[PDB]
């Protein structure tokens, strides 16, 4: 198995979430640099793979899931198989890194990625080993009732570049939005 990844896009005030859906409206450039993110795989024969918490995985449209070209696995203790359209159920951030270890799928999953929600987040960034952030800054506050956990930039270094990642300042719907790559290794 490849890299480990989060992907997120946070407001100002660090919100992520607001009554199940975004805080801002539809970005429709930024909802494409997530997918061209998550999708692409530089590995012959492999697939991303897309770890989520539960309320992340109905949060995204019906018509929108699975998120097509990966394999998608939710995180949940209460569901007792996979959601409707999703491939894999874990308990645990854990046990779904383990299951990218096996036969199913030990040869299949390149890049895993980390999409949320605040939970899991939190857990992945605090879990020791190589690991980046994508974040996308939304350069605005949005009122939110589900926020993106502490960035400790004393292990995350901010990239000064990075292939296929825009530079400049990105405009949808009047919000400027900029791209940035985070990396640890501990
Ligand atoms: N802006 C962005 O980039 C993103 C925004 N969002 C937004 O955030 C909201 C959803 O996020 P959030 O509310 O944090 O919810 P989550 O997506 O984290 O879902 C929480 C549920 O997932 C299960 N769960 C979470 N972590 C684990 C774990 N490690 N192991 C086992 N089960 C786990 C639980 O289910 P159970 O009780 O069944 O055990 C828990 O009740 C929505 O508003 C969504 O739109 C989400 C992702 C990114
Ligand atoms: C899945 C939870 C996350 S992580 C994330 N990271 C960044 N940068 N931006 C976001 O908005 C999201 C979200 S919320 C989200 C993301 C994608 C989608 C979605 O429908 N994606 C489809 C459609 C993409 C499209 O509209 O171009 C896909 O990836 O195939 C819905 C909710």
């Amino acid at each position: 198995v490849g890299s480990l990844n989060c992907i997120v896009a946070v407001s100002q005030n660090m919100g992520i979430g607001k009554n199940g859906d975004l805080p801002w409206p539809p970005l429709r450039n930024e909802f494409r640099y997530f997918s061209r993110m998550t999708t692409t795989s530089s590995v012959e024969g492999k697939q991303n793979l897309v770890i989520m918490g539960k309320k992340t995985w109905f949060s995204i449209p019906e018509k929108s899931r699975p998120l097509k070209g990966r394999i998608n696995l939710v995180l949940s203790r209460e569901l007792k198989e996979p959601p409707q359209g999703a491939h894999f159920l874990s308990r645990s951030l854990d046990d779904a890194l383990k299951l990218t270890e096996q036969p199913e799928l030990a040869n299949k999953v390149d890049m895993v990625w980390i999409v949320g929600g605040s939970s899991v987040y939190k857990e992945a960034m605090n879990h020791p080993g190589h690991l980046k952030l994508f974040v996308t800054r939304i350069m605005q506050d949005f009122e939110s009732d589900t926020f993106f956990p502490e960035i400790d930039l004393e292990k995350y270094k901010l990239l000064p570049e990075y292939p296929g990642v825009l530079s400049d300042v990105q405009e949808e719907k009047g919000i400027k939005y900029k791209f940035e790559v985070y990396e640890k290794n501990d």
